[PDB]
């Protein structure tokens, strides 16, 4: 009972068997220089980013060729904005780039050490600032005559009027790369992710990293560089995300949760291709879907990023797959793919025919789902209160084993929690004392089903 049809997938043709030479181990980063502002709004430009062939793509001196205002993201400017702004901190030890040693430097390990904590934006600012001087000094004496480092990450930019002129400057880009889309899935879930469909700031010094990992349900990723400094990046595409995550456990580190940077001899032994490149102030970085990328400051910069959600096959089906890959490792989906689904279907025209049809199959086996169980409860004799969805609602989960709850629902009074069928069962034998609703009638699906037609 998958919401995915295996006839349907738009998923391209890779060998692992076959054997690869060196060169296509290390292969040319897919690169775009913008001549024209009108060209960074070219179907041509969205037709590269998106294919699949196209693990990872960097957009030259985006915000040059946009007029970007990247000052308006600078550390001084963000100390004025939002100084007492809390940000989570990682220690971590500083490294060459395509390396992860273990103490003393006798091997090569996958397992990563980061350390959380949490500051003040001021107060890293300071730390970035001491950080700069001391490297400066240490450099001018000679000229005369274990580096433990701390990483700002996750700093979140959600709120509009702090950040207001921050997030107006990012209305400039094309609309398959801005926050919030009508052509984007994660504009449609109806409730705020902090992170994917809000802005996220990175604040960094020589040797931050963020280790081995795929976005959230597969979804692509929007990265800009502040500069000054050139962060280094590291990519391998979707197809091999099973083969690093084999690693991972043969080393004991959870591959979803954990934190992890790759070997890289490690991958080329292996026969996987990786992607290395540097990114430079105003550089903008495109992650296609499902993506395994890691990252490494080489300089003193600032990035930002956030999550966008293509309307296409291709990262439809991909985050459809992590969904219910999510379910069977027990890992909750931060995007509620059938709540999503529906919305789209009824918000937003379709004229890609691959894609429709995925939606389309989606759509059918969230209402035989739906079918199935209203009968169940019907011939057990528990009684399904229709409840109307309320404006502006966000989708529900199970509070005991975090599934996507949709359409009916199973609820309990401590106020108010709602639950699965399993999870409501486990808890009551009989949902005694479980109240269950129903969001819609078979018929308003029925009829959002029937009239979600393919456009011209
Ligand atoms: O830039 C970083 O440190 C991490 N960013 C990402 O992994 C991303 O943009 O998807
Ligand atoms: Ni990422
Ligand atoms: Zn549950």
């Amino acid at each position: 009972e998958s919401y995915l049809s295996p006839a349907q997938s738009v998923k391209p043709k890779i060998n692992t068997e076959e054997k690869l030479p060196r060169e296509k181990l290390n292969p040319p980063t897919p690169s775009i220089y913008l001549e024209s502002k009108r060209d960074a709004f070219s179907p041509v430009l969205l037709q590269f980013c998106t294919d699949p062939r196209n693990p990872i793509t960097v957009i030259r001196g985006l915000a040059g060729s946009l007029r970007l205002n990247l000052g308006l993201f600078s550390t001084k400017t963000l100390v004025e904005a939002s100084g007492e702004h809390t940000v989570e901190v990682r220690t971590q030890v500083q490294q060459p780039s395509d390396e992860n040693w273990d103490l003393t430097g006798t091997r090569q390990i996958w397992p990563c050490e980061s350390s959380r904590s949490h500051t003040t934006i001021a107060k890293y600012a300071q730390y970035q600032a001491s950080s700069f001087q001391e490297s400066l000094q240490e450099e001018l004496e000679v000229l005369f005559q274990h580096h433990i480092i701390k990483f700002g990450t996750n700093i979140d930019l959600s709120d509009a009027k702090r950040w207001k002129p921050q997030l107006q400057e990012l209305l400039k880009l094309p609309a398959f790369m801005r926050v919030t889309s009508t052509g984007n899935m994660l504009s449609h879930v109806g409730h705020t992710i902090l992170g994917m469909n809000t802005v996220q700031l990175y604040m960094k010094v020589p040797g931050s990293r963020t280790p081995g990992h795929q976005e959230n349900n597969n979804f692509c990723s929007v990265n800009i560089n502040i500069g000054p400094g050139d962060c280094e990046w590291f990519a391998v595409h979707e197809h091999y995300w099973e083969t690093i995550s084999a690693f991972c456990d043969r080393h004991g580190v959870d591959y979803l949760t954990g934190s992890w940077w790759p070997i890289l001899d490690d991958l080329y032994a292996s026969n996987i291709p990786v992607y290395r490149f540097v990114q430079r102030p105003g550089d903008l970085v495109w992650i296609n879907a499902g993506t395994v990328h890691w990252v490494q400051a080489t300089g003193w910069c600032n990035n930002i990023a956030w999550n966008v959600g293509p309307l296409t096959a291709y990262q439809y089906q991909l985050a459809l797959e992590r969904y219910e890959w999510n379910e069977v490792k027990n890992v909750k989906s931060i995007v509620p793919m059938i709540h999503v689904s529906w919305n789209v279907a009824r918000t937003v025209k379709i004229s890609d025919p691959d894609l429709f049809k995925m939606i389309k199959f989606c759509l059918l086996q969230s209402m035989k789902h739906c079918q199935v169980q209203r009968e169940s409860l019907v011939r057990a004799g528990k009684k399904i209160a229709y409840q109307g969805r309320v404006k502006d609602e966000p989708a529900y989960y199970c509070n005991e084993c975090d599934v996507e709850v949709f359409n009916i629902l199973f609820v309990t009074s401590e106020t108010y929690l709602v639950h699965c069928e399993g999870c409501a069962r486990r808890r009551s034998a009989g949902l005694q004392g479980v109240v269950v609703l129903e969001q819609y009638r078979t018929e308003e699906l029925a009829q959002a089903y029937d009239a979600f037609t393919l456009a011209p």
